[PDB]
């Protein structure tokens, strides 16, 4: 009888589509992010979030092991490609997710650091320029124009970010490489 196989290849299905189900849950839980989360932290994150991008890319090679069955169940197996292809559907639309999250918090790490290096390079004194080796300078200042173009990157898919926030980094930015160009022709 090979109804007792073409069960349990539905069996496996609504295994598959509940760990799934299990694993888009454990995702928003741990990676959903605002504004006040820390840099460490979202740079741990996005590394904690390899993990879970690891099994996303098991699951591939999983049902591609199911379909091979799912031909070859015979009586029934029209109705079993169709679970299938409701499984790579699902499965698409958690990897998905996966880099909607990556990339709102790699937007977030992008413009939290974007700050800092306004907060530096803002602070900067005459007096406090001239002790800073010019090394020390121009990697201060390549931070900067680092994280800005990493913010202008990473915030185009990324949610809470729209073109507005980007302007507002032109800004900050266009006001540090001005103050940074007065320190150097205030040098000679």
């Amino acid at each position: 009888g090979s109804h007792m196989a073409y069960a349990q290849f539905f069996s496996d299905v609504r295994e598959a589509e509940g760990q799934l189900q299990k694993l888009q849950e454990a995702l928003r839980r741990k990676y959903s992010c605002d504004r006040s989360a820390t840099v460490t932290r979202l740079e741990d994150l996005l590394q904690d979030a390899q993990d879970e991008k690891e099994q996303l890319n098991e699951y591939k090679g999983h049902l591609s092991g199911l379909a091979k069955r799912a031909k070859a169940v015979g009586s029934g197996n029209q109705e079993a490609q169709e679970a299938v292809t409701r499984l790579e559907a699902q499965h698409q639309a958690l990897v998905t997710l996966w880099h909607q999250l990556h990339v709102d918090m790699k937007s977030l790490l992008a413009w939290q650091s974007l700050r800092r290096d306004v907060q530096l390079i803002r602070s900067w004194s005459l007096a406090t320029f001239r002790t800073l080796k010019p090394e020390e300078q121009r990697q201060a200042l390549h931070s900067l124009e680092l994280h800005y173009q990493a913010f202008l990157r990473d915030s185009q898919d990324a949610g809470g970010f729209g073109p507005e926030d980007r302007l507002m980094a032109e800004r900050e930015y266009g006001s540090c490489s001005h103050h940074y160009q007065q320190l150097l022709q205030s040098l000679e």
